[PDB]
DNA sequence: GACG
DNA sequence: GACG
């Protein structure tokens, strides 16, 4: 049963922050890859190669500056720190940048889902937090977003950790490329989504729910 | 040299894909932008090894790539040098080039310390004229007429002869690596291949951007429509 | 040239 | 768990 639809473009994400969630952390980098369907619907070996990211993508990938300091953990990882963020004139979570990403959105065909690694606990609560500072009316409010951990869990089953680099190199026998840059981590989650490409696009379709119903991680 | 239009603060990278070349009429399919800040390219450190490694990325950058449906056919020549077409393009659902693309522009440009110069290969006789026959088409006003624009062929030549070769991209890249471009196909992979050159001597590519910029709205269109 |  |  489909709650909401085909869903007509998957967006994965990813956030770079400043912590974990009891720090109340803030994000510090940004990315978005945005497919359609069809690029699954038309994406073997043992183990297969690694899957060729569909030709047709849009990507945006921001640098932003953090109110607070990033914990000394989350700076060695990520090699970002508040500090150089503004050296090199990043700006913070502001209104301009919901503007951006809604036009960004407004280029997909509707619905889109977000897709995220362990996004129901970190990304999409962290993304809700970030949005509610601005009150520009959020620009995904309209969007549905779905956790690739559960999809993951689902595909294996039908076909042990769920981290993201324990299920890549589970399928793909090679440690992945770029650990903690979003785009890194977007381009790890994509290939893992593209292992069973027909199968991983029914069960987005069967569990997207509503963004605007994701509580914020802190705050309210 | 005095500069022009003072200090550039980002350097935006850009390359587009399109159905072909100028006597065509063109039409955008494709669109990168690498925006990095003067000081990632004051922060490029001393290449060491044989040949010389290519240089890493700079960590703090934004990114943009998008795929755009043009209005007419892809050549056989771009279809084959691009991996897109118009059909794939609207299978893949991809919208035209149109007044919100303008808008997600003009709030990724906004994003970036001003000044911004367009940094582009043959993008005086390709890529610049080409972005202005698509932006005036629209009924949005233009985003880049504050932005400022340079080609990095004349930057690489006078960067070369200051240490007949072709300039195209790829030998460029070959000539100062001694490898081939990871990336050919895309517009991000040339932006990328774009950037390596460009960190080459990145200290002497600054000082030659801040004296050659020129407001993008002296750019003059590829074509006319009527 | 060199750009698609 | 698993996310910085
Ligand atoms: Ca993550
Ligand atoms: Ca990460
Ligand atoms: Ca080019
Ligand atoms: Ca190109």
């Amino acid at each position: 049963t489909l709650p909401h639809g085909h869903m007509q473009t998957l967006i994965f994400l990813d956030l770079e922050a400043t912590g974990l969630p009891s720090s109340r952390p803030e994000v510090t980098e940004l990315c978005l890859l945005a497919v359609h369907r069809r690029a699954l619907e038309n994406t073997q070996g043992h183990p297969p190669p690694v899957p060729r990211p569909p030709r047709v993508v849009d990507k945006l990938s921001l640098c932003i500056a953090p109110g607070k300091a990033c914990s000394p953990g989350a700076s060695e990882i990520t090699g970002l720190s508040k500090a150089e963020l503004e050296v090199q004139g990043r700006q913070r979570f502001d209104d301009n940048l919901a503007i951006l990403l809604r036009a960004f959105l407004q280029r997909q065909p509707q619905p889109c889902c977000l897709v995220a690694h362990n996004g129901d606990r970190y990304d999409f609560p962290l993304l809700q937090t970030e949005l509610a500072r601005l009150s520009t009316p959020s620009p995904l409010d309209g969007t549905f977003c779905v956790d690739s951990i559960a999809a993951l869990k689902a595909l294996e089953q039908a076909s042990k950790s769920y981290s993201l680099g324990s299920i890549y190199t589970r399928l793909y026998w090679q440690a992945p490329t770029d650990s903690h840059t979003a785009e890194g981590d977007v381009l790890t989650l994509l290939s893992i989504c593209q292992w069973k490409p027909q199968a991983l696009l029914q069960w987005v379709d069967e569990h997207a729910r509503p963004f605007s119903t994701v509580k914020p991680m802190y705050g309210t």
